[PDB]
């Protein structure tokens, strides 16, 4: 399954990736993007293995969001995908669209380490 990162979930990809693990991680072009104009370690992502992916045009549909997390939910989209997002409305603008999509610390969560619920 793919699991396609927005860029909200930016600077704790090494977290995502290294704690959870067995995803298809995918980056969108925009994400990249950002984090290159950012300064972010986008490499860290490759190195563990998120690919990008592109889409050459699909229209997408939001009104709130901007281009780059609109890119990661489309890609989401696509592929039916789990989606990594930070902001809170890219959350439930992709959960809209049928898109699982779920803040870092719940990937977290649901790294299948089999935490007893503590307090």
């Amino acid at each position: 399954m793919f699991a396609v990162i927005s860029p909200s979930a930016f600077g704790k990809l090494k977290e995502i990736l290294g704690s959870n693990k067995n995803y298809k991680f995918v980056i969108t072009t925009l994400g990249v993007s950002f984090a290159i104009k950012s300064g972010i370690d986008i490499d860290s992502a490759l190195d563990r293995g998120v690919i990008v992916r592109a889409f050459s045009h699909k229209p997408p549909k939001v009104g709130n969001l901007p281009q780059y997390e609109s890119e990661a939910i489309m890609v989401a989209f696509e592929l039916n995908a789990l989606l990594i997002a930070e902001d809170k409305d890219v959350i439930n603008k992709a959960k809209e669209l049928g898109v699982n999509a779920i803040p870092i610390e719940e990937l977290l969560a649901s790294s299948l380490e089999h935490h007893h619920h503590h307090h």
